[PDB]
């Protein structure tokens, strides 16, 4: 019913030393898509999409992703709470979500004004998935930055066709 690529182990996803969350606020474009249950499609391409993070008054996150989908933009929001050191979060009402048991969020790298890259993983249905994204702070990045993100991706045991690029688009997420 399913085969999934297994999850790594956390001693090979870096952590972004120093985190400046309030830096790290604002709208991130999704450049870069890898994961074990991200499967590249050539017949449909996933269109590009954006994450906006902006921080409350007890320091969480509010995380909103807008996407364009049959020919709405769509929003799907969330709450990162700050997890065991800095760079590292855990899900706001996991409960909202049925089947899901863990949740978790790790920055790898970030320059704060143009790139980031990030890495995510959950527990659900008893399915172990995880995923990176390479957050940029425009559509477009270099291409030294995606195949840092392409050979990232890779270390962790991820093939070419588990990582997509995501095609700019204009509407949602302007
Ligand atoms: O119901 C489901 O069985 C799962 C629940 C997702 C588990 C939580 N969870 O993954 C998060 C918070 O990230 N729902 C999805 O997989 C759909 C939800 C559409 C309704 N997810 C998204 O639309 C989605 C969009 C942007 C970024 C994401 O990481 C998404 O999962
Ligand atoms: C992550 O971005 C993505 O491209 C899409 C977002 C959906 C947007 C679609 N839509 O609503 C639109 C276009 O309007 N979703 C995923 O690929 C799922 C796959 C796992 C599904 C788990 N599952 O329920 C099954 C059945 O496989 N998610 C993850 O792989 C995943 C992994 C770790 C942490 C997460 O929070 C994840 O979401
Ligand atoms: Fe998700
Ligand atoms: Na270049």
């Amino acid at each position: 019913t399913s085969d999934l690529i297994p999850a790594p182990p956390l001693s090979k996803v870096p952590l972004q030393q120093n985190f400046q969350d309030n830096q790290f606020q604002g709208k991130w474009y999704v450049v870069g898509l890898a994961g074990n249950a991200i499967l590249r499609e050539d017949k449909d391409p996933q269109k590009m999409y954006a994450t906006i993070y902006e921080l409350k008054e007890d320091k969480s996150y509010n995380v909103t992703s807008v996407l364009f989908r049959k020919k709405k933009c769509d929003y799907w929001i969330r709450t990162f709470v700050p997890g065991s050191q800095p760079g590292e979060f855990t899900l706001g009402n996991i409960k909202s979500y049925p089947g899901l048991t863990s949740y978790l969020v790790r920055v790898v790298s970030t320059n704060y004004n143009q790139h980031a890259m990030v890495f995510f993983k959950k527990v659900s249905q008893n399915r172990e998935y995880f995923k990176i994204t390479l957050y940029g702070r425009t559509k477009e990045l270099t291409s030294e930055l995606k195949e840092n993100f392409i050979r990232f991706s890779k270390s962790l045991g991820l093939p070419e066709n588990h990582i997509v690029f995501p095609v700019p688009i204009d509407q949602c997420i302007d």
